[PDB]
C-alpha cells in the first residue's frame, strides 16, 4: 500500500505506521559541526571477504541484492556495535535527478543516491526477532555522488534490465560487495529506524563520510527501473527516499577527530 508518491508517500505513512512520528526515526540530517568525536567507539570491522550473494529482486520500492545469512560470512563488527551483525541484503535509494536521492543529508546537502548494507544482530537468531530489539540491526550507509564510474557497481547496473518490474528477480551469485565501499571508513553513527514501513526503531546507523563516485550512466540505469509490475502502466522507480526526520533526543557521534 505504501509507496513514494503524492498519495501514498512519506507524509502518509504515519496513518498505518504511527511510529513514523516516533522518537528515533531515520533518516536524519547530519550536522557535521555538532557531531562529536567519540573516543569510546572501537575500530570498525567490515568483513565481507566470504560474502555469498544469491539473488537480486525488484520489490516494487527498490532492488535488493540478497546474501546467504545462514552463517557468519559477511559481517559487521566494532565501532558502536556490541556483537556480530550479519549481512542480509543491500539496496539503494535514489532520485529523479542528481541533486536529490539520498536519505541522510550532510549539513542539509542531498547526494544523488545512498547505499544501505543491512545487517542483523546474530544474538537474536533471525532478522524477524532482531526487529523486535532496540539493537537488532546495523545499516552501513554510503553516499553516491556522480562523477567517475564505480567499477564494482557495474555488475549491478547491467542486470537491472532483467528485473525491470516489481516481483522480478534474477540470479546474482558471486558478487563482491567490497567493490562498493569508499577508501575511508570514517563514519558518523546514531540510533534510528528503518526508513521505510514498518519504520521500526531497531537500527544502529553507521554512515560513511566519504561518498563513492558513480557515473551518470550508472545512476541513469537505476532510474529506468519500474515501481509497477509487468503489463501495468509504467511508473519510473525514482525518488524512493524518505526525507530527514526530527533528531529529537539524539546525538550523532563521529569516529574521527
Ligand atoms: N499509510 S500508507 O502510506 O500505507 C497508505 C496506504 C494506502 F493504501 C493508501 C493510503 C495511504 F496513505
Ligand atoms: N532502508 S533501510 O535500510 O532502513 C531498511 C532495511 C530493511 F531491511 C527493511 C526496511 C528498511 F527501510
Ligand atoms: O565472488 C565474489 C566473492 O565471493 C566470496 O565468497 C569470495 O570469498 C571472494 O573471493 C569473491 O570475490
Ligand atoms: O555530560 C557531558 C556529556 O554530555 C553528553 O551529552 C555527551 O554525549 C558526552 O560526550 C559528554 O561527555
Ligand atoms: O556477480 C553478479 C553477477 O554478475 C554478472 O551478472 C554475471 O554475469 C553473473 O554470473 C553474476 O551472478
Ligand atoms: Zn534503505
Amino acid at each position: 500500500h505504501w509507496g513514494y508518491g503524492k498519495h501514498n508517500g512519506p507524509e502518509h505513512w504515519h496513518k498505518d505506521f504511527p511510529i513514523a512520528k516516533g522518537e528515533r526515526q531515520s533518516p536524519v540530517d547530519i550536522d557535521t559541526h555538532t557531531a562529536k568525536y567519540d573516543p569510546s567507539l572501537k575500530p570498525l570491522s567490515v568483513s565481507y571477504d566470504q560474502a555469498t550473494s544469491l539473488r537480486i529482486l525488484n520489490n516494487g520500492h527498490a532492488f535488493n541484492v540478497e546474501f546467504d545469512d545462514s552463517q557468519d560470512k559477511a559481517v559487521l563488527k566494532g565501532g558502536p556495535l556490541d556483537g556480530t551483525y550479519r549481512l542480509i541484503q543491500f539496496h539503494f535509494h535514489w532520485g529523479s535527478l542528481d541533486g536529490q536521492g539520498s536519505e541522510h543529508t550532510v549539513d542539509k546537502k542531498k547526494y544523488a543516491a545512498e547505499l544501505h548494507l543491512v545487517h542483523w544482530n546474530t544474538k537474536y537468531g533471525d532478522f524477524g526477532k532482531a526487529v523486535q530489539q532496540p539493537d537488532g540491526l546495523a545499516v552501513l550507509g554510503i553516499f553516491l555522488k556522480v562523477g567517475s564510474a564505480k567499477p564494482g557497481l557495474q555488475k549491478v547496473v547491467d542486470v537491472l534490465d532483467s528485473i525491470k518490474t516489481k516481483g522480478k528477480s534474477a540470479d546474482f551469485t558471486n558478487f563482491d560487495p567490497r567493490g562498493l565501499l569508499p577508501e575511508s571508513l570514517d563514519y558518523w553513527t546514531y540510533p534510528g529506524s528503518l526508513t521505510t514501513p514498518p519504520l521500526l526503531e531497531c537500527v544502529t546507523w553507521i554512515v560513511l563520510k566519504e561518498p563513492i563516485s558513480v557515473s551518470s550512466e550508472q545512476v541513469l540505469k537505476f532510474r529506468k527501473l519500474n515501481f509497477n509490475g509487468e503489463g501495468e502502466p509504467e511508473e519510473l522507480m525514482v525518488d524512493n527516499w524518505r526525507p530527514a526526520q526530527p533528531l529529537k533526543n539524539r546525538q550523532i557521534k563521529a569516529s574521527f577527530k
